[PDB]
């Protein structure tokens, strides 16, 4: 059983996972995903979330009274906060491994320059907090990285290396091409073997940096 | 200004999307018969469904010219990273196949490539049901380069100076750019040492 709430100021964005929640799985209370506006915690009557760094530089900063205010409400001792962000940790499958068996996850999605990072290490005084990157790349805020990461996660719970070679399926022949007879061969040793060298020459070729 | 085409089962999950257009096409709409099957069982053997290349094609047909750059996510893929993103920013035309099941029928790429430039990427080594959200990620990394539209980062700070009894480093309210920009720099190498010592070359923890 997994709560997880994610706080955004684009809580639309978040439209998506909810729809893709299984009926069963949220009847037999196995996962319940909660979306919070940001905005709800401001504190002025234009709904400030950002302001001017600290140091001078590009972008707004996220405000750290909003922030604080919000996650004050969410949050409890037993929460992993997460905090998708270009400078976390890398978020891989043996992370999504290891939250797949948390009790609640919250998800701090952020935009512009960052969030103060008070935020952060105030919360870590008392709860456990990751920074995750999900790739080398750079978005504009943390939300399409929240939907990753959900993803990835959601499917390791129950109800809700080399590289992988090709797959084929009917028909035997297409556009002049044939599936590889040796999957069509019922030698299964032999199968196994063509693919191993598969996924070698593919993780050769387009992932060097796995060996 | 460019156009990207997304081609899925699931068209509703890209709803979170004059400088670009975007389009969402339901793959389900070039099947012929009733069911209106995509997927059928891998020859060789193995868990899960492939998506049959029959549909892909034809969808495929239609939607793509041979200036066309045919975008597969992927966890089996080339890495994307923003070196791609600045790539594929001057684009006039991505279109972004997005898979389910345990994978395509990789003669749909390997047809694709003798017409048009085709990539396989992966946006992160971990595993999704299918290549919608990655399209999302994609197109975000894209968009926010094109034209009218390393290390790690360190540490950000705003107002106040002191919240909940911790304080701002002085030295980001020293007014001494020179200062500021040492110590950002010392921040910034120590986190990624910290985090990322892959990309100082250093082994991975
Ligand atoms: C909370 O701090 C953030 C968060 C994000 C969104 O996350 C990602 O882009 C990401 C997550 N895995 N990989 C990339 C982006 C920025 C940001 C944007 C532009 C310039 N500088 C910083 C800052
Ligand atoms: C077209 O072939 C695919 C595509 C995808 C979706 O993309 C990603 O997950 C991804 C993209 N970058 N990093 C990860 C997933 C699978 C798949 C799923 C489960 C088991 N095995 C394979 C296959």
């Amino acid at each position: 059983s997994m709560k997880i709430d994610v706080v955004t100021i684009f809580p639309e964005y978040l439209q998506p996972v909810r729809q893709s929640l299984p009926g069963k799985a949220i009847d037999a209370g196995l996962v319940d995903v909660a979306v919070h506006d940001l905005r709800r915690w401001t504190h002025d009557v234009h709904k400030s979330v950002d302001d001017s760094p600290y140091g001078g530089g590009p972008g707004m900063v996220m405000k750290p009274t909003v922030w604080g205010d919000a996650l004050d409400e969410i949050c409890t001792s037993e929460t992993l906060l997460v905090v998708p962000t270009p400078a976390g940790y890398p978020f891989t499958q043996e992370t999504a491994w290891q939250w797949s068996t948390e009790d609640h996850l919250v998800i701090a999605c952020g935009r512009y320059e960052g969030i103060d990072q008070r935020v952060a290490d105030d919360a870590a005084t008392r709860m456990r907090v990751r920074e995750v990157s999900i790739g080398d790349y750079v978005l504009n805020g943390g939300e399409a990285a929240a939907l990753v990461i959900i993803e990835a996660v959601l499917r390791l719970v129950p109800g809700v290396s080399l590289l992988e070679g090709p797959s084929y399926t009917r028909p035997p022949s297409w556009r002049g091409m044939d599936v590889p007879p040796v999957l069509l061969s019922g030698d299964h040793a032999k199968i196994a073997a063509w693919r191993a060298e598969q996924s070698r020459q593919r993780t050769i070729e387009r992932r060097p940096d796995l060996l």
